[PDB]
């Protein structure tokens, strides 16, 4: 009682939060980053902001719903990547990733699947990961491993003026999402929305440890979400 975010309604949450904080650039779900290629994404959404930058043309491509001035436009401006993963445990490829997940949508089947959040805080220089089922991908000091060595290509490819190195944040230390199935899209937005109030957030740690209050919390929090999303346009971004 408390159900399934797909990648529309998280998309149009990243939209609406970027025109409270315009620094968030509100990246496309479709298709999804993956663990597979969440990395390259990245890279390539930062190559595009030094181009920009630069006043140079941008290699990798439009997103479906923005505009080429727009898009530069976000580029420029964004201080902060939202990073929508999208997972599932059989899957070994990137190939076999995108094929699983067109064949539950296709189907409208749900699965074992599950949203991770990367957030790329580009002001602050830090990477966050963000799971609300804890260890469903790998467990946390893996994924921290693995980010850190990605925090130092992304030292080389987004330099800073100072050589301040890129660090990595795990951001859950427990399982979040408690006797849920269906809550992970609306728990990353939550996190999310936290963390652009407040990048220093503790508001995990100050979660209630009953499961029901917990989800009943969130469910606000997604009422809020799709009365501010009702009136605004649909697979459209907005014009930063
Ligand atoms: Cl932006």
């Amino acid at each position: 009682l408390v159900p399934a975010w797909d990648s529309d309604i998280i998309f149009k949450c990243l939209c609406y939060f970027h025109t409270l904080y315009p620094g968030l650039i509100p990246l496309e779900t479709f298709p999804p980053a993956t663990i597979f290629n969440f990395k390259q994404k990245i890279i390539s959404i930062l190559e595009d902001k030094k181009a920009v930058l630069r006043g140079e043309p941008i290699k990798g491509p439009l997103p479906i719903c923005c505009s080429k001035e727009n898009y530069r436009r976000h580029l420029q401006r964004t201080t902060l990547l939202p990073v929508f993963m999208w997972y599932h445990p059989t899957p070994k490829t990137l190939s076999d990733t995108m094929q699983t997940m067109k064949q539950l949508a296709i189907k409208g089947s749900v699965g074992a699947s599950h949203w991770l959040l990367v957030i790329v805080d580009i002001q602050a220089r830090r990477l966050v990961y963000f799971d609300s089922l804890y260890n469903y991908v790998m467990p946390p000091e893996n994924m921290k491993k693995e980010l850190q060595s990605f925090a130092q290509q992304l030292d080389q490819v987004y330099p800073a003026y100072d050589s301040k190195k890129f660090s990595v944040k795990i951001a859950a230390k427990e399982v979040i999402q408690r006797g849920s199935g269906s809550s992970c899209g609306a728990w990353c937005c939550q996190f999310l929305h936290w963390y652009l109030k407040d990048p220093l957030t503790d508001a995990l740690n100050d979660l209630p440890v009953d499961s029901v209050e917990r989800h009943e919390n969130l469910a606000s929090f997604v009422q809020a979400c799709e009365a501010a999303v009702q009136d605004l346009p649909e697979l459209s971004w907005p014009e930063a």
